[PDB]
């Protein structure tokens, strides 16, 4: 049974594609405005040295902070999001920010060399850059596995934006008040995605795979939170972050 997308579902897709195009610059032209990337000698991947310098933290914190601002803008355009109270909106944004960043970054991720390529060598981010920002393999390895698995689903941009929207409007986040309204908004998005898939996605299970990526994201979120807490213990770490990053992860 392949019901056609309703006029409403078509509108939801057009709105999400527009929101993404307005909030994700595929040329990465703003990145030179961030504090500059610095890459120190760390072939040994020394934790002591990485924590002592946190060379790539200013740049990656600025990239993440910028990305959170973009995610806030994207979320505000999701059909139904503005119906939620501001408190619920903020709870959802703070809890999903890192997950949406991991999802949206798949657009710059490339399997050519397993990096997030955003321009010249200066803005090519590799695993070694994340270690230079103070993170460990317990987060990085699973993150790369997630990027590759997501890349291989070969999602249509419609599916990609719907997945980000579904990730943000999740009723099971701790602290949510009106879970039922959030579930209604999410269900409207989920049905749109399921309909789109069994309608526009050429053969050769995709929906279940996408749902599984949302579960993987919860695991990555938890590991990232654990590592952020540890990083926050490093003296002077707050200056290398930004007020928005401090609030969202603090
Ligand atoms: C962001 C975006 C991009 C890349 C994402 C990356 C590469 C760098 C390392 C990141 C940011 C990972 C992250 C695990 O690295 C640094 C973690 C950052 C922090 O915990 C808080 C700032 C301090 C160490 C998650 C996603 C990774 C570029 C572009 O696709 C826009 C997108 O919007």
């Amino acid at each position: 049974l392949r019901p056609k997308l309703s006029e409403e579902q078509q509108r939801i897709i057009a709105i999400l594609l527009d929101a993404h195009h307005k909030t994700y610059d595929p040329t990465y032209s703003d990145f030179c405005q961030f504090r500059p990337p610095v890459r120190v000698n760390d072939g040994g991947g020394s934790v002591t040295l990485e924590l002592s310098q946190l060379s790539m933290l200013p740049h990656l914190a600025d990239l993440v902070s910028y990305s959170i601002q973009k995610v806030i803008g994207f979320a505000k355009m999701i059909p139904g999001f503005r119906d939620l109270t501001s408190e619920d909106q903020i709870v959802l944004l703070k809890s999903s920010a890192i997950e949406v960043i991991m999802l949206r970054s798949n657009e710059s991720f490339t399997m050519d060399d397993m990096s997030w390529t955003c321009g010249n060598q200066d803005y090519k981010y590799r695993v070694s850059d994340v270690t230079k920002a103070g993170h460990s393999l317990e987060l990085i390895e699973p993150l790369i596995k997630f990027q590759v698995g997501l890349k291989k689903l070969n999602l249509h941009e419609e599916e990609h934006v719907l997945l980000m929207a579904i990730c943000i409007v999740s009723p099971d986040r701790p602290g949510v008040q009106d879970a039922a309204l959030i579930e209604a908004i999410q269900d409207r998005l989920s049905n749109t995605l399921q309909t789109y898939i069994r309608c526009r996605h050429p053969p050769p299970l995709l929906y279940a795979k996408m749902i599984q990526k949302l579960a993987d994201l919860r695991s990555l979120n938890e590991e990232h939170s654990k590592q952020y807490r540890c990083l926050s213990f490093q003296p002077e770490c707050s200056m290398k972050l930004t007020p928005l990053v401090l609030e969202v992860f603090g």
